[PDB]
C-alpha cells in the first residue's frame, strides 16, 4: 500500500528534521515541506558551519535578489566528501537542486548523523515516536509524489 509507504517515509523525514533542529538549535518548519525547504542550501550550509567553527562559510539567503542555490549546496557536498564518507551515503546537486531525489538527501542526512554520532561528534538521530503521525493530506501528497516519479526510496533500515 502506497499510504503505508508514505507514512514510513514521512517518519524518516521527521527524524532527519528533528536531528538538524537539535543540531542547529532551531525550529525548521513542518515535516511535509522540509525537503523543499532544503533546496536553497541554507540549512545544509549551516550544518557545515557548525562542524567547521575555524572556517568562515559565506552562506547566501538574500531576500532582495536571487542567490545561487548550488553555492550553499556545494558547501554541504564538499563537507561530506572532505570527511571521507563513502559516495553511497551522499546525494548529488541535481537530486536537491531540481528535487529529483529528495529522499536521497534525507538518507544522506541520516547517514551523516550516524557517522557523526558514532564518532560522538554530535547527538544521534532518534527513531520517531511510535504514535507519531501526520495528516492524511501530507501522506496523500507523498503518495502523489511517488506516483509522479521513478525514484525508489533509500534503505534507512540498513543504516
Ligand atoms: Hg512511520
Ligand atoms: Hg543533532
Ligand atoms: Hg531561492
Ligand atoms: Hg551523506
Amino acid at each position: 500500500r502506497e499510504t503505508l509507504q508514505a507514512y514510513d517515509y514521512l517518519c524518516r523525514v521527521d527524524e532527519a528534521k528533528k536531528w538538524i533542529e537539535e543540531c542547529l538549535g532551531t525550529d525548521l518548519g513542518p515535516t511535509s515541506t522540509f525537503e523543499q525547504s532544503l533546496r536553497n542550501g541554507v540549512v545544509l550550509a549551516l550544518l557545515v558551519q557548525k562542524f567547521q567553527p575555524d572556517k568562515l562559510i559565506k552562506i547566501f539567503y538574500s531576500n532582495e535578489l536571487q542567490f545561487r542555490h548550488s553555492d550553499n549546496i556545494n558547501k554541504f557536498l564538499d563537507f561530506i566528501h572532505g570527511i571521507g564518507l563513502p559516495e553511497i551515503f551522499h546525494f548529488e546537486l541535481t537530486d536537491i537542486y531540481e528535487g529529483k531525489n529528495l529522499p536521497k538527501v534525507i538518507y544522506c542526512i541520516h547517514a551523516l548523523s550516524y557517522f557523526l554520532s558514532m564518532q560522538d561528534l554530535a547527538p544521534p538521530l532518534i527513531k520517531s515516536d511510535e504514535n507519531l503521525s501526520f495528516t492524511d493530506e501530507d501522506v496523500s501528497i507523498i503518495v502523489r509524489r511517488l506516483r509522479q516519479s521513478n525514484v525508489i526510496l533509500p534503505n534507512f533500515k540498513a543504516l
